[PDB]
């Protein structure tokens, strides 16, 4: 029993984190095969960061202006290119600890593990979700830039997130590993708004299923609801509207608990209109949307 916000084991990723230095700016990079990936803002100085011309800035730099250290091993940089918002640095040595990996652009509502790094050294690992407005509510200080988000599928590391910046509101923005931002953000020091955050309804339902599985059944009621009626309520409360695909993804939890999705929905609707009244569910006084139906199954079936 139990239910925890579990992160994936970080071993496979620990051995790919390096430090990258360009003049006086230092941040994290990811060393896979013989390419180092990092945020292109490493070539910026203090002055450049309000309105940087990344083309003009990168033209002043040669291979030897870049210092890549992995522990006390200094890697020789022999090639450099900019792919959107990442630098790719061609180094002379292929990382001997390169796992099986792929690069994946994830969707809002999906979860991943973050390995927070300073100067190429891991400090901690946490699980979070890509919010519907393409931000993450991370825990990152200065120098965390280049920390990555990842999923593990058996032996295969899927890289989905590189950390680039903090918004003046305290939340976090970054790219996939092809250097495309999640959301409408730019890598310059100007004020930018994320739009409305919403709650990931399919994730809240998945956690309601986790709760029932672990003995917390008080919020289960007699009532039921239609999808259209459930959705009219969800929108009032800034919840994501639920489609047939969502119903399809929850089928296994529906099957395991013997509780129809639309009956679980009816239970959720009542919590929205009545609140928790001081009660908790898996020890939380709020509705949790940072577990996916997959996470819940994986955690409650002991997948390695
Ligand atoms: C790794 C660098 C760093 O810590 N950092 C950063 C990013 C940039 C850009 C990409 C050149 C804007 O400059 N510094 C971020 C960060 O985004 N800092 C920052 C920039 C701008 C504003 O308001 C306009 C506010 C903040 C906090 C960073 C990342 C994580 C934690 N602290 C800072």
């Amino acid at each position: 029993s139990g239910f925890r916000k579990m992160a994936f084991p970080s071993g496979k990723v620990e051995g790919c984190m390096v430090q990258v230095t360009c003049g006086t700016t230092t941040l994290n990079g990811l060393w896979l095969d013989d390419v180092v990936y990092c945020p292109r803002h490493v070539i910026c100085t203090s002055e450049d960061m309000l309105n940087p011309n990344y083309e003009d800035l990168l033209i002043r730099k040669s291979n030897h202006n870049f210092l890549v250290q992995a522990g006390n091993v200094q890697l020789r940089v022999i090639g450099h290119s900019m792919q959107n918002c990442v630098l790719k640095l061609k180094v002379d040595t292929a990382n001997p600890k390169t796992p099986k990996y792929k690069f994946v652009r994830i969707q809002p509502g999906q979860t991943f593990s973050v390995l927070a790094c300073y100067n190429g050294s891991p400090s901690g690992v946490y699980q979070c979700a890509m919010r519907p407005n393409f931000t993450i509510k991370g825990s990152f200080l200065n120098g965390s830039c280049g920390s990555v988000g990842f999923n593990i599928d058996y032996d295969c590391v899927s890289f989905c997130y590189m950390h680039h910046m903090e918004l003046p509101t305290g939340v976090h923005a970054g790219t996939d590993l092809e250097g495309n931002f999640y959301g409408p953000f730019v890598d310059r020091q100007t004020a930018q708004a994320a739009g409305t955050d919403t709650t990931i309804t399919v994730n809240v339902l998945a956690w309601l299923y986790a709760a029932v599985i672990n003995g917390d059944r008080w919020f289960l009621n007699r009532f039921t609801t239609t999808l259209n009626d459930f959705n009219l309520v969800a929108m009032k409360y800034n919840y994501e509207p639920l489609t047939q695909d969502h119903v399809d993804i929850l089928g296994p939890l529906s099957a395991q608990t013997g509780i129809a999705v639309l009956d679980m929905c009816a239970s959720l609707k009542e919590l929205l209109q009545n609140g928790m009244n001081g009660r908790t569910i898996l020890g939380s006084a709020l509705l949790e949307d940072e577990f996916t139906p997959f996470d819940v199954v994986r955690q409650c079936s002991g997948v390695t």
